[PDB]
């Protein structure tokens, strides 16, 4: 009884994760009217089964919440059983706090809920207190393990993580404990905050959109004597002329995940993505059959 | 009073200077910015703790983006401790996706959307169905926008006129006009036919709507190859997709009447054309239900 | 597990429907004390039952709305597993908008989720859009084929459908399209539009209460020259002097269904009522069982 | 202020009439008939936007139709725009219905019901139950009866006079009474038996509510039978149902004293009995709650 | 799937109750850092389970409270399936009415449904309307039969129950027509209202808090000639001087329930404590399977 | 106005008793008891009917009883018709149980419950995480407390400092400091090492709260082990429960300043050591939120 749905986020990773557990992508129609508004027809009964919806709320960010919601709203009218969302990129999560703003993060949160989910399966959330913004469960799965273990596997000598910024620092500890490294900060106000010289520097932040701050931090650091760069992130939003600025860039190379569909007509030159669809698969069936999801970290 | 104050997001800003003018404010100041990213931003710089705030938008084309910085500007004002939060559509969007089989029922989901977020209450002209109003449970103010059309077409001093409704739907509306005018009904039955005297006529076409002008045209044409004197066409809501224009600027359309709720395609002229402003109303609701004085008088 | 009980607006209908499907009616007293409140006393457990409550709206509303109500606490309190309504006719459904009143449809739909309904299943509602008054799932049953096949049945020479008002025309349009006929209405502010000369016209509406305006429709059309007259609508409100109206119409004949319980102290002369029961029944199973109740239109 | 709106629905118009006027006010001019169908209609012929509306309404018999149409007239309000919806209950109907096996607490329904439809505070009357009051999650204030029957008695000047209450639920009450009158409590330990002194002496037989009258007669005539010089009863609300005014002028009571909260029957008559009104206590209680001055001070 | 946790507040009833119905305390740590704080740490997986929390929020009230709400969040937050309350102790209870304060025992209701729970097991609130403070189901168990029962079995000659105060009444009749005998109350404004010469009398009240009420009225009945004086109810909140005023009252024997934990550092003399353990092990499988649990009274 | 009632609970009266004399009142007047039982008794004795009332109360140790007599002070506020009912937070506790496995998040379970219980609004200072401010739905006003620390250091005319973070989340609040104070930054990267230049510099620690004053303690004596000029240490919220106070007074701490946010223990005195208060800071607050002047200008 158990049916996935891909919106039009980043359907190549839903097909990937609907072959990894084994079921065919859901008979609906995600269209368009002549204006502009979208005409969900969902094409087979639902009724009583667990759907899981995938969609990353990326550029743009409010076509793809609106389709999101209706979609949920389709859902829960028709009576699906429970109506569960995977989202590998939750879009408006750096808007999660206060000089006189909304807190869209947990607007989406209220929205969500209003619209009828029954839990939500996450990616490292830009804050992890946003968890929090729910009132319906929600399962975190957390990236860095995935980059860890490619950097790791890279064997560079004597390496350093480092944090674009001051609010990266526990992530880079995080990245900093599996390769057993130590840990420096660009204390941008810009300035370098511990020993550099003449190490393999791994540059990690939880998104890289317009590659303003990491690309200026990359250049720093070679201006500061380091051996070599790396640079990775795990939501890929590149906006802007964040490409043209990384290909001009001193990074080595560019690790992202698949988690945000990649522009289709702009390539990195050094680059490397590495996919989350196993990660989210494994998580739909430990949460579908109820099995240790914690068992993942 | 000084507390009213009134924002213009992205949709109708022509309208909103409009109906802020009228009442004597300046529009309330407001970053209402998206990043490159494409996410919506928003600084309202003005401390607004206390006041009322009025919030003029048409969820026009697109929707979605139009919604969603409704919502983002309503969240931010309720967060930064605004006293009211109202919310004034020209043009309620989705308002077509009224009903189902398993589909949705988008008009209702954006009233539990904007209660959510935190509206006060609305304020609305024209819904395509009159009981969307029953979507809400905040208080909601409907105006009609059929007594402005039927004042310009009264002066016009025409004679021999019958009113046309375009679908099965329309006949309500066609009839508020029809009584309006003093004139008789005929529909077009599209299964396509016309039901009812309308020979020689002056034939005037109404719906709420005219979006891709499809069904519209295909009427005046047909009412012209039965014999009608001249045609004239008007709507509340000029949503104009598609091939709309084109297709009405070649169409018998004598002139085609619309209102300013939702902001004209900057790209592309209607020839024989006349639009009519709904600000002076919607200021004037504003007015009235700012001082709690009757709005009732208006609908 | 599945449980019907039958309130005290239609029990005809109710136990007519429980044996097509196949069950007793509950064990419950929906009694009554000196003064004039309703006591509920459910004679038997139904923890963790699937329970269907059938009651229509009917005069007088407010006491079998209040019924209803009641009942649904007592279950909601006494743990059944999920209480759902089958509403024959939906009172208060006129009453779907606003010059400074209320939007009693609306009002009634908050009570009942308060109440703790989990879902409704509705017979042609005055406004299909009170649908959306919900939050809970609801089905829509449509009831216009039932007649549609009465009529269809009937092979009546030249026929017109016609629409008694200017909101009628949708529900007009829905039977000219089965028996393959034109449409006409009567633009009563009396007059007629589209032809109807020497033709058997069909008067439809979803509800005749007073028959006020239909009678007097009726005999607009024979003023000018109908070959015959017949009349239809789902709901038989018939209240006031709706049957001595229609007695001294010139309807030839009036087709209703039994969505509501019929007068018992007065007789409609040339009448038939069809029943609706079968319709409703299947739709418990479907629902009750998770079949595509779509199957159904 | 002009802003205190009052309306009586059709439970106790008499005594809404008196509390309005005592108040100084014009009851707000509203339409609260019920169509041929049965369905209630409501039309508010007076804008009440921006107004604090109080509604007077008693949920006696037939409780579901009162109950029901005090919720539309409340959503009527709401959907209005009324600043407040402020109910005010003489009788609470369904107050019995407290707790449950396989029951329903409708008095919590109830509750539910009016927060749902859309109230702002309650006012109510010696509520069966003083937990009742936290049935609800909006402000409701709670106003006592026995004050004004104790002072009738007071001034009646009897000697050597007993409380007695009637059943087991009662004896609170009871005390409440013999308190403000110095006196002792007697009750009636019906399983039927005295439960205490009460030889030639004047009982005061109270109940919150004397509905069928059942309970009552039978335990006067039981405290004569057990030699008691002379026997009166009182209660708040009189619901005297079925037989009830002829078990009472049959009965050995004296004189039975009731408050007007629920409208008396026209058709029958009690004999030996007064009724005193609780007009001036709730228009003071309306005063009050308005203008925000204790209400405490009543209680 | 059924588990059953056991917070701080009556421990030695909860595993009593968990023997009886055949399951292992779940696996989770209520703790406590440095400052004051609870660190709830549920150590096994509950995903999917009906998990049962035994809980009296006896002194201190407001602790038990807390960890009681922290544990329902925790687990709620954990994907269970029920989060059902095993309350054999409700504070507050006595707090559930107004000149100008809060009422508490609606608090607290509202409180626990906020944090998640799905159903309440209760026994002898002060008021039974309690029970209505409610909007999820609550079983209330009552627990006069077991002390009649007790006090059934001790075959007292000519016995009188003894309401101490104007609210106990309805509770001295439940016990006076178990054991067929009359009753008289204390009408403290002191004096006795009823016949008690020369019987044997028995006190009884839900709590017995300070112990104040009760010994003075044990006194005053002995003071009136009662052949000899037994005292009993169901909580024994023995908060301040309550021992050292009933070792020293005329009270032949006092009787309560393990619904509260005894204090450890001080012994009532005459007494006997009755277990609530069955009753509550009882329901819980009850509940658990769905079997009529009315049919306990 | 006279509307403006505040009242003080157990946890911070010495403060309560400050901010409530600048803004010039007089606590409202409430029995705040606990029976012997212990569970909390309350008696508002002033009607505040229609009044705006602010509560004073951290929620520091112990903080399950404060939380709770909050919650019901709360409760009787509202049921007694309280206009408003605004939480002044001097101290969030639980803010450290900000997320998750199998673990609560007791900082938005307390949100929840606040909201439930009847809070109109929160004023807070210094949450753990800024993005507890999203916990909840009713506005809340976030107050920044190292302006008031910056402030002092300035005036203590130090040369040569470095600002600290013993820990990896406090990088930001050290920059917010070090930019106050145009000093540069270094952090205990303690997995135990220092990252950053210190030596013969005065260095500055700061947290949000010290509570076992174990990590803070350790990260000063790394400090001088490293050869820094002197050592100072600064939080807001001092916690110090447990060794706290023993393990400072025998650190390389020259001094430690904090603020009165959380009442000190009376039974343990630091040696070098100053208190901030931050009365002047909240009474501001509380006197821009209640007549509506802008606070972001504190923030
Ligand atoms: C760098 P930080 O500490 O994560 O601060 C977050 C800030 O970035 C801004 N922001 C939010 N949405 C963003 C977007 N799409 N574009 C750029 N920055 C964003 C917000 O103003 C927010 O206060
Ligand atoms: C417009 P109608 O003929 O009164 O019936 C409503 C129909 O319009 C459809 N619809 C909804 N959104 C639409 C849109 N933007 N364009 C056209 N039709 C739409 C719905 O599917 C529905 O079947
Ligand atoms: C004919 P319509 O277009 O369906 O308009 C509906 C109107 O009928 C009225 N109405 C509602 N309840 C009704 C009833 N029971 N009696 C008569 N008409 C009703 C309402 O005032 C409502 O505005
Ligand atoms: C009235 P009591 O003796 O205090 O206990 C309440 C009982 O009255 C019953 N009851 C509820 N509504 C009633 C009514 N209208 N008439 C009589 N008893 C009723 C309930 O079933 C309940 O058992
Ligand atoms: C004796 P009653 O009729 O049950 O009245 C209940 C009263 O006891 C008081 N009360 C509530 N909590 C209590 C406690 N823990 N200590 C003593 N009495 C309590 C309340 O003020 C309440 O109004
Ligand atoms: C404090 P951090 O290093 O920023 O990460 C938060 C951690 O502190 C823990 N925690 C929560 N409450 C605590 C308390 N009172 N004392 C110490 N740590 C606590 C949480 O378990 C969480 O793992």
């Amino acid at each position: 009884n158990l049916k996935i749905f891909s919106l039009n986020s980043n359907p190549e990773l839903a097909k990937e994760i609907a072959d990894i557990v084994g079921v065919q992508l859901g008979k609906c129609s995600v269209t368009r009217f002549s204006d502009g508004e979208v005409q969900i027809n969902i094409e087979e009964s639902i009724r009583g089964c667990d759907c899981y919806i995938i969609q990353s709320t990326s550029d743009p960010v409010n076509e793809h919440i609106m389709e999101l919601l209706i979609m949920v709203d389709a859902l829960k009218r028709a009576s699906a059983k429970t109506i569960n969302i995977v989202i590998p990129y939750y879009g408006y999560a750096r808007q999660d706090r206060k000089s006189r703003e909304p807190i869209t993060a947990k607007l989406f949160a209220n929205l969500l809920e209003t619209a009828g989910a029954t839990r939500v399966i996450a990616l490292d959330l830009h804050a992890p207190q946003i968890q929090g913004f729910f009132d319906i469960p929600i399962d975190h799965l957390m990236g860095v393990p995935i980059l860890g273990e490619y950097f790791e596997g890279k064997n560079l000598e004597d390496i350093v993580i480092v944090s674009p910024d001051h609010g990266g620092v526990t992530r880079a500890r995080k990245l900093a404990d599996r390769l057993k490294a130590p840990i420096a900060i660009i204390d941008k106000r810009m300035n370098i905050v511990g020993n550099i010289e003449g190490k393999t520097a791994i540059l990690i932040d939880d998104i890289i959109d317009t590659a303003g701050t990491i690309t200026l931090a990359a250049n720093a650091l070679v201006e500061n004597g380091a051996k070599e760069v790396y640079a990775c992130c795990t939501h890929p939003v590149l906006s802007g002329p964040a490409v043209e600025r990384i290909n001009n860039s001193t990074i080595k190379e560019l690790v992202v995940t698949n988690s945000i569909k990649l522009p289709e007509e702009k390539k990195i030159e050094r680059f490397k993505q590495l996919s989350v669809g196993p990660l989210l698969a494994e998580a739909i069936i430990r949460v579908h059959e109820q099995q240790s999801v914690s068992y993942l970290f």
